[PDB]
Order: structure tokens, then sequence, then C-alpha cells
């Protein structure tokens, strides 16, 4: 059996300030390319793609646990695409491509096996941690399952250039809705309208009065607000909601949180604001695939990712995501197939 | 021929932008002839008996864009829900001697030229003032929030803010009759003792004397809150948010104007927060009477009202309600019969 080096991105220690590249350290360990004997229901994988997600910043502080905390001295963990090298688990074989929670390393011994799933098939492998993965399912559940979209309704999407937002907007146009998105750069604003079919889009940092901005695009209010940021943007959105409007709380800019002062609009506008966790909607994966996979090949839905090259660039890619410098879904390619 | 009598009125002075005061209303003695004017059709002349004081009337005293309620008119009497007796009528559905409830003037006599805002009172076995409280819009607000919004199940833990108020004292009782563990919050010792000894609440606390709201909620809800009936919002809603249960529900029944910063719990705990206006649920009135009238005769549900006497006391009763000095639903007896 081969014994190879296993480069790893180790989590240094819990922090209190803004995360730095110094909080992760590249460590070259070793591993034998076989599931240990006596280790049953385990899967040894080689990691190909790693997901950089915004929820992972909270895992870097001793906050005790919406999302489980990073263990210092251990590798970073998160969603990814991997290839099964060996398995003591009946539902996985050599050469199977999987998606789920793996280690920020070249090779991982997944003992759980419950948080990984066989990849169904033609399209780029990295799509299964994006439009065909948890971000896609998140967009599907927040828009179709929770927001109850009707044709002709008005939709506003915050952080629209991200993986979730860019799919919500395309879902909105498919349902015949007028959709507007907000983003942080001119290139993202242009990308939202030139590639994702957004009816309009604006740069929320060049607009100092956000109420005037939303009135400009929604002269009669917003039916559906897909909330990726919360905070100040949600406060500006609340008085601009239509009666019986709906807010899908997918994520939150939130170390003191911005006070939200317009929640009386929940009553005066009769808003239904609903939060959700994508993990509670795994049963909708077939509906997502059955919808997006045909139109992905029919070229009516696009998807933009930001691929960092090599495991060594994963720290820089993560903090760049924390700093909003990513363009689309941030991804680290650890190895080719 | 026909009587010309004095008609005392409570006149609205002018729009405000602060905390309302008694000097925002002015007592005025006008005259009126006790007949519907000739050539004025579909009108109903009434003698007002009871006037309602409701929290939404604070918003009618300020002029904003997006007013959500029709504002008051300076120089004209205050208007609101009331119980009145018809003296004359040019309207087919109302005749002399009928007792009606609906929007009327803060005065001894009102010429109601609408009639769409008034309906005949039919039971007339219960006290007349009940038709602007437990059998009026507050009772209807309570029924809609509990039976149409909140989705309660038996054994669920329910929290009610402003539980001694009109809406709070009846959803908390609707919750008990469905088998819920119910706790309410109020401002004085007598109000806490009233929720436990008369409204059958499991427990209750004084939010002034238990200033650490998080510790108070943890003390009475060791396992979290399933349903929060929000009547105040603000810091109380902020303290409730991290104390909700997973998939908990918040029915925004009302709100009195502090920035909320724990809205991340909406996503963390998958909470549904939904607001509503009772004016969209007038069709549920028969359901309310069908349910509450038998429970009243059987003594299964109680109703506490605050009766101020004389039209002249209406300014102070209205401000006292805004200041929390009322004990239960605040009404004003203008005349008997």
């Amino acid at each position: 059996v081969e014994e190879v080096s296993n480069k790893q991105i180790i989590f240094k220690d819990y922090i209190n300030g803004f995360p730095k590249e110094s909080d992760m350290i590249l460590k070259t360990s070793t591993i034998k390319l076989k599931v240990p004997e006596g280790c049953n229901d385990a899967v040894l994988v080689k990691n190909l793609y790693l997901s950089c997600d915004p929820y992972m910043r909270s895992r870097m502080s001793k906050l005790d646990n919406y999302v489980p905390i990073f263990i210092p001295g251990s590798p970073i963990t998160g969603d990814g695409v991997a290839k099964v090298l060996d398995s003591s688990h009946p539902d996985f074989k050599r050469g199977d491509l999987i998606r789920g929670i793996t280690g920020w390393e070249e090779y991982t011994l997944i003992q759980s096996a419950e948080f990984i799933t066989k990849i169904q098939h033609d399209l780029p492998l990295s799509y299964h941690i994006g439009i065909l993965g948890m971000p896609g399912l998140t967009a599907y559940a927040g828009f179709y399952e929770i927001s109850s979209p009707k044709e002709g309704e008005t939709v506003f999407v915050s952080a629209a250039s991200g993986a979730v937002g860019q799919l919500v907007g395309q879902f909105a146009k498919l349902s015949g809705c007028y959709v507007v998105g907000s983003a942080g750069t001119k290139d993202k604003v242009d990308m939202l309208k030139n590639k994702f079919g957004f009816d309009d889009a604006f740069n929320y940092k060049e607009e100092h009065d956000l109420d005037a901005a939303l009135k400009r695009y929604f002269p009669e209010g917003i039916d559906i607000y897909f909330d990726n940021v919360g905070g100040k943007m949600l406060d500006a959105v609340l008085p601009n909601m239509k009666t019986k409007g709906r807010i899908a709380t997918c994520g939150m800019s939130q170390d003191e949180a911005e006070g939200v002062r317009n929640l009386f609009c929940i009553m005066t506008k009769q808003i239904r604001m609903q939060g959700y966790l994508v993990y509670y909607y795994r049963h909708l994966y077939p509906k997502l695939f059955d919808l997006v996979v045909p139109l992905l090949r029919q070229g009516k839905i696009n998807y933009v990712e930001d691929v960092a090259e090599g495991l060594e660039s994963a720290p820089a890619a993560l903090i760049g995501l924390f700093s909003g410098r990513n363009v689309g879904k941030q991804v680290v390619r650890v190895a080719t197939e």
C-alpha cells in the first residue's frame, strides 16, 4: 500500500478580530492510501474541489454552535467534491465521485459517510458544490418552497452575485417576475444584468440613500425579498415591501449587529418573513436537478464560480471571500480528476 | 319641531411628532339637530354610548407617507370604534332604536354618512362595551392571530407580551384552552396577578422588575418558546428571538415603536415571523362570536376592561393607554342606554 504526503490547511486557534491568512497554516503530513483494517463504514477520498462559504468565519471563534466549531490543530472542514480511493462502506466504491463534508487536505478518511452523497453524473465536477449542490438547493428552497412566487411579482435579491443570489434571480425570471439585485462592484452589477438576466441591478456602495434606491427600481414596492445580508439593507427593504409580501431569510453582514428598526412594517405590510436551513430541505434535491440540469444544457441558466488553484491558495481564497473580493461561488481546486 | 341639543366633541388639535399629550385634543361644545339632514341619503344619526381606545390610534396622530391607517383630521373630532344607538336614519339597513358598533366620532352624537363601517349589534345579552373589545376588533385580532396565523399545537410553549392588554389577554386564553403552556408579561404586580388568577396563565412576570429579559425568559421557558404573540416588539422581541424553539413561530399581533439585533435567529432557528392586520379578517367575525360567546356564559373565558367615565375623560384615557396606565381594554362611557 502506498504511503504519500498529505498537505493540509490546519486551523491555528480561535480568533477575535477579522480572520487572517495567518490563522491557517499549511502542514505536510502523511497518510496510507487505504482504509485501516477494523475501520468499518468508512470512506477514504481524494479531494478535488473545496467550497469557501461565508458561514465558516463564525467557526473560527470560540462561539459555543449554530454551525459546529473548528477544532484548533485540526484541518479545516467543509463541503467539497472528492473521489473515493477505498471504502469499507457498502454504499461507496473506488472511483465513485462524492459531494459532502470533507477535509481541507489532499486526502481524507471520512468515517461518518452520512454527510456525503454519490454524485449523479456530464457537467463540470465543481458544479456539485454550487448550482448542483447546497447553494443551488438553498436558492431552490428559499424561492420556490418558501417565497411562493407568482408571475408578475417583484423580487429583490441582496448579495445577488453570490452562488445563491445568482440562481434566485434566474429562478425569478423563469417564473415571470421582475427581479432586481444588489452587489458591491460595477462588474458584478453588469454581470447580474448581462449574464443572469436580472432586469436591473445597482451598486449598494455607490448609493448612499438606500430607500431612494429601492423606490427607483420598485416604485410600487417589492413582493419577494430574498435576504442574503440582513442588517441595514433589510431595514431599507422593510418599508418598501408590498402588502402580504414575503421575505426569505437565507443568510445575514452580521461584531455588534446593526439594529433593525423597521420591523413594525411586518405588521403594517402583513409580511411573512421565514428563515430556513438548507439541511432541512435535502428531500428537494431531485426537484432541483430535474429543473436546472435540463436548462443548464439548454443554455438558459448560467453559473459563475471563482476557482482558486491549489490547496495552498485556500487561505487567501477564504479571506478574499470574507472581504467580498470573490466573483461568484468561491472554490478551491485541490486536484484534477 | 326636532330637538337641537348641545354636542360635546373631542377635537384633534394638529399633527404631532413626539409622545402624544392631552393638549393634542381639545374639548368643544357644538350643537346638532337630532335628525338626518334632508337630501343626505344612506346616513345614520347615532347617540354614542361607548368609545374604544386602541394603540393604533397613536399612528393616526402623525402625518407620514405610507400612513397604513387614515390619519386624524385637525379641527374635526377624533374617530374610532364605538357602540352607539341610532336616532334617525336615511339608510335602509338601520332604523331608530338599533344598537350598532363601528367607526364613529368622539362626540355625543355623530352623523355617520358612511354606514359601511358600522354593523348592527345582535346578541345584546352581554354588556354593550364588549362589542368593541372581546367581541370587537381586539377579539377579532386575537382570533385571527391564534387560529389563522400561529398554527398552535397542544403542549407547545406560548409567550404573550402585553398580556394584560385586549389582544394579549385573549390569545393567551385561546392558547390555554388548546392545551398550551402560556406565560405573559405585564408592567405591574396587579397585572401579573391578574394574568395568573383570572386569565388562567401558567405563569407571568413583570418586565420592569425582571430587567434581565434573557434571564427572565430562560427562567420561565427553560426549553424555549414555540409561539411568541408579539404585541410590543422592540427589546422584548429581541430578547425572545434567541429563546425561541426550532421552527418556532412569531405572530406579530401589534407593536409599539430600540433596534432589534438578534434577527439572525430567524435563520438559525428557522423561525416564521408573520404580521397581519385585523381589517383583512372581518369575514371571521361569526367564527369569533360562535367560539367566545358560549365560553363567556360558561365562565371559561374572562374579559377585563378599563372604563373611563364621561367624554371629557377620553383624552386622559387615550394617553394613559399609550403610557401603559390602563388595566385591560380601555373604553370610555359617553352615555347610557
